[PDB]
């Protein structure tokens, strides 16, 4: 068995490797990239994404979240309160005050130490979820706008055809912001590139090792498990690597940078933080073998999760038994 350990793998594709994407994704699983629930893609040499982002100032970000924390340093929950509409440029200027800005630090693992200890009294703003890409049209390899979508991947493996799209979104992030602890929907992998600032730091769960940190989540936050068969749906719980290590769950940390790829795995939880003003832009998508992890994917049905148009027909062709209550949660 490839990668025993579920160690984070990284990947440095030549150019001529860096054509076909569904090979190379299946070429990493070869190796036993999945079993760590992430990968980083270091992006050939000649490769980029765009000639310049000098012109990126304009874009709007309509609902600005803040990031409210509840709970102990270790564990806590956040919710997001919505914002008046900024621009990008508003946006960077915000978070390059004084209020906002990086503190000083001496190393990715100084600043580490910092976030874990004082994110709570904060309240950082987030720029999520923002459809859109920031690839130019000419950039012909790892385009996340112009990936196979999942609905044809659906209907390549499975035979049936169904609605839904499939698009990619910009997330603009300052010092703090924060990634609870999830899966992708429907267990997809998902694929993010950091365009452009400051790094983000990734914490991962072997999927084979999911329920243990489900069990724990469970444990954590009492009164959220009792409301929701599938609480982590909802995105608003994070636990420590402090906590994780003192429960005993496997887990491991990556920071990516500016110019790289990650790949999330199908049923690989991750969490993670921004270092300060940074651009990322994300996709879900699908292999062959996902197909059986959104079969068994869990659900959010009391209504929190509350998610896209496409999943509609994900739930009702992969898992037609739960489709009627599902609905009910989104309706
Ligand atoms: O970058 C972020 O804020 C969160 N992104 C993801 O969870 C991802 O790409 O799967
Ligand atoms: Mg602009
Ligand atoms: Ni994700
Ligand atoms: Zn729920």
């Amino acid at each position: 068995a490839q990668n025993p350990n579920c160690n984070i793998m990284i990947f440095h594709p030549t150019k001529e490797e860096f054509n076909d994407f569904d090979k190379y994704i299946a070429y990493m699983e070869s190796q036993g990239a999945h079993r760590a629930g992430l990968a980083k893609i270091i992006p050939p040499k000649e490769w980029k994404a765009r000639e310049t982002y000098d012109n990126i100032s304009e874009i709007l970000i309509a609902t600005p979240l803040q990031q409210v924390a509840s709970g102990r340093a270790g564990v806590f929950t956040q919710y997001h309160k919505k914002k008046k509409a900024m621009t990008v440029g508003e946006y960077r200027h915000l978070a390059n005050s004084k209020k906002y800005q990086t503190p000083p630090h001496q190393n990715f693992e100084d600043l580490e130490r910092k976030y874990w200890k004082n994110r709570i009294y904060n309240s950082p703003i987030y720029g999520a979820d923002i459809s859109g890409s920031l690839f130019d049209e000419n950039t012909k390899q790892w385009n996340l706008g112009h990936l196979g979508t999942i609905q044809d991947l659906l209907e390549k493996e499975c035979g049936v055809v169904i609605e839904g799209v499939n698009t990619p979104y910009l997330y603009f992030g300052m010092w703090k912001t924060t990634f609870a602890w999830h899966t992708e929907d429907m267990d997809l992998y998902s694929i993010n590139y950091l365009h452009l600032g400051e790094p983000k730091t990734w914490y991962v769960v072997p999927p084979e090792h999911g329920q243990r940190l489900e069990r724990l989540a469970r444990e954590l936050f009492p009164g959220s498990s009792r409301g929701c068969g599938a609480f982590l749906r909802h995105k608003v719980a994070l636990i420590s690597p402090t906590v994780l290590k003192e429960n005993g769950i496997p887990f491991n940390r990556i920071t990516q940078e500016a110019g790289e790829f990650m790949v999330t795995f199908p049923y690989g939880y991750h969490a993670g933080f921004n270092h300060g003003f940074n651009c990322a832009e994300a996709i879900n998508f699908a292999t062959p073998r996902w197909i059986d992890y959104g079969k068994m994917a869990s659900q959010c049905s009391c209504g929190e999760a509350r998610v896209t148009f496409s999943m509609d027909a994900f739930v009702r062709i992969l898992q037609p038994e739960r489709y009627d209550l599902w609905k009910r949660g989104q309706d």
